[PDB]
């Protein structure tokens, strides 16, 4: 039993809805290293549209969005892309018996990543960072170096939640009969506390 | 409340960093000690002066930002650093410990992994020291926009004037037009010194 | 003292890695356990042989380096690994513990996350296992120079002859001209096994 790891499991059952119910397996591991969460994420789409990307037949199919929305206790809300049953603290290679009550120490820090406001100040010195809540990099479908995908992670940008972590996968290339299967990506973010 | 495993700006700093003019930028830098590695997270918002409004039509040579942290043998930030000292400290809640730290050696880049560059080329060519190992190079994105590519170059212990150093170099090849420098967050690690 | 939360080369290794000829490279690899994840940091300097002076005018096919770590069921490095065993160990200061380790299972890539590839023509298409999840693919830069791009491909538990494995593949498309292979440092993580 391990409250320093919040994860899917390492080998989840279909646990993620992109197009149809549970069409994907999100493997997401959050490990608390004090003031930072060390995050690791991979996504396999097992059925439906993104199990077979074809941008000759479907030229608009170039984006996948996975949304994790959390309430003020850091509990996953039902409106999340990820399903709740095996999103929990680590026990061995599974989850603790019952649903967690609190994961605030795993939430994106609300000072670093405040909930977006519509501030009326033009003055570039009054600007709140737009970019700081983003992690943007590349992952590779099948770990093939030519199959470039942009991964965009955004923290606490979702309006209808206390905290949020969204994963956006986009590609410019024309993929042809290609199962969405992302090489693993590691990032970190500043942690909230109790 | 008080946390010697985190050395940070705060997570929401006041202007704390000089690129062009005094305190024209906000560097958000968190160093978290995970034993023999420091887990580093860095973002930079330029609030005033040249890089608060990059324009490479008017200023085609404005394609580089260098932020230097220089540390003495105790790991104290030297006044010549780009980063200002007032809120560079160990974590207390979402702020810093009351008084200035006197020692942060355990957050310094390991001096065996990243020795201070020497003026020796007389070495046995196989005893030649890595030039690259002290570098982290990747991309960040202004506004997190995927077209606004910036190269981030981090260099450890390369500054001659200091016992330890951590330098952030942001460069771009594209012609940016009235664009506030605002980098997506970057995570890296480095091998830690010890006391 | 002694630190079983760090499994490393040393931070400043002697030639410890065979790419072409015996001990022609220095691999600096640090694995630090942060619970259910290993925080990994890797850099590679080739000190002698072909890749100490890459020339793709003279040798246009010399565009790949592979470093293989193979582990048995106890997480002990097997002799068929690219890396040499003498200074692959738990941390003591900037060196290794006196005696070779018996067990490093808690540093191995998680076998549920990264199962050994099977040749299963039993294939309910929805039960198809990830090909990509065991990969980390990114760029490093020789000399930390932004133009000297190298692809780094890390694969976990893909080697057939071992209980666990971690392979580093460096590739480039550009024509390098009298360039010592010297990679900027790369940080990643992976999900840890436990005992």
């Amino acid at each position: 039993d391990d409250r320093r790891t919040l994860w899917t499991t390492p080998d989840p059952s279909p646990n993620c809805t992109i197009d149809e119910e549970r069409d994907s397996k999100l493997t997401l591991v959050l490990t608390k290293c004090g003031s930072q969460i060390l995050a690791n994420v991979s996504l396999l789409v097992v059925k439906g549209k993104f199990s077979n990307i074809n941008n000759n037949t479907n030229p608009t199919d170039k984006k996948i969005t996975v949304k994790l929305l959390f309430n003020e206790k850091g509990v996953l809300m039902d409106s999340s892309s990820l399903k709740k049953e095996y999103w929990n603290y680590r026990n061995d290679n599974s989850t603790v018996s019952q649903a967690y009550d609190n994961a605030v120490p795993f939430m994106p820090n609300i000072k670093a990543y405040p909930k977006p406001t519509t501030d009326t100040s033009a003055k570039p010195e009054d600007k709140k960072s737009a970019a700081k809540r983003y992690i943007v990099s590349n992952v590779y479908i099948g770990g093939l170096p030519d199959k470039t995908v942009v991964i965009t992670i955004k923290l606490n940008a979702e309006t209808e939640s206390a905290y949020s972590m969204t994963f956006e996968f986009t590609w410019a290339k024309t993929f042809e009969n290609l199962q969405f299967d992302s090489s693993s990506f590691t990032f970190s973010y500043i942690a909230q506390e109790n």
